[PDB]
């Protein structure tokens, strides 16, 4: 399948080269997979989600996304126009308030929630969790992400936006999950992207167009935007039977575009998420 005039990041993940604008992907499109977006919520009524999004948990007075960040990330996973996996099921878990903040204890509870809640959902092709969030190093936060991964969920986490080594941030620094840095449309490391040995992969993160609240769209930047590209890619590949939740991060690294990014520090992987789709 071909989507013309796609967001540059979608085009990038199905291309051997930067500078194109058509997204190519197998029409299965993540059907039968599930992606949890652990964030500020999802505006599930947005036409771009086509009924495939729902809120399953909140820790606040509402499950509404009063911020936009979670809706934007969910749109990159699975919206019809802005999403990687355009037929996945999206599940929202609101661990962040409408200012985008959340206590680590709430974030931990949300991760343990997903590990259990997937047993209440139909996801025959597999389960992914996207965590476009983080803070300072916490062994408890990392352990929660490790448990979620161990339970059979492909966990993708943002590396962080500090232009620093991700070893000092959580859940970015948990080794067993998929830690995602950000790149721009010219295949440069995004100026804000964290780096380091713990990164597994880069995805598009500068000037990413996606859904926003109020039934709108906008373009924003962050490792928060790169992470859902990888989460959606995992769901897409799992639907295709190419990999499993336990091995999808490694498979994405194995099949990535290699050596194409600039300003990657010595010791950080030079790997850009790629679906290897041959139309």
């Amino acid at each position: 399948a071909a989507q013309t005039n796609a967001p540059w990041g979608l085009a990038r993940i199905s291309s051997t080269s930067p500078g194109t604008s058509t997204y190519y992907y197998d029409e299965s499109a993540g059907q039968g997979s599930c992606v949890y977006v652990i964030d500020t919520g999802i505006e599930a009524s947005h036409p771009e989600f086509e009924g495939r999004a729902q809120m399953v948990k909140t820790y606040y007075y509402s499950s509404r996304d009063g911020n936009g960040h979670g809706t934007h990330c969910a749109g990159t996973v699975g919206s019809r126009t802005y999403g990687v996996a355009k037929k996945t099921q999206l599940f929202g878990v609101k661990v962040l308030d409408d200012n985008g903040s959340g206590q680590y204890s709430t974030i931990i509870a949300g991760m343990d929630f997903v590990a259990s809640d997937k047993n209440n959902r139909n996801c025959p092709k597999g389960v992914v969790a996207s965590l476009s969030l983080g803070g300072g190093y916490s062994s408890s936060v990392n352990s929660a992400a490790a448990r979620l991964q161990s339970s059979g969920v492909m966990v993708a986490v943002a590396a962080g936006n500090n232009n620093a080594d991700a070893r000092n941030y959580s859940p970015a620094s948990e080794p067993s999950v998929c830690t995602v840095g950000a790149s721009d449309r010219y295949d440069r490391r995004s100026s804000f992207s964290n780096y380091g040995s713990v990164l597994d992969i880069f995805g598009p993160g500068t000037d990413i167009l996606s859904t926003w609240i109020g039934g709108s769209t906008r373009s924003i930047s962050g490792t928060s935007m790169a992470t859902p590209h990888v989460a959606g890619l995992a769901a897409y590949l799992m639907t295709l039977g190419k990999t499993t939740a336990a091995s999808a991060c490694r498979y994405i690294a194995d099949t990535a575009n290699k050596g194409d990014l600039s300003n990657i520090p010595f010791g950080t992987v030079n790997l850009l998420a790629y679906n290897n789709y041959q139309a």
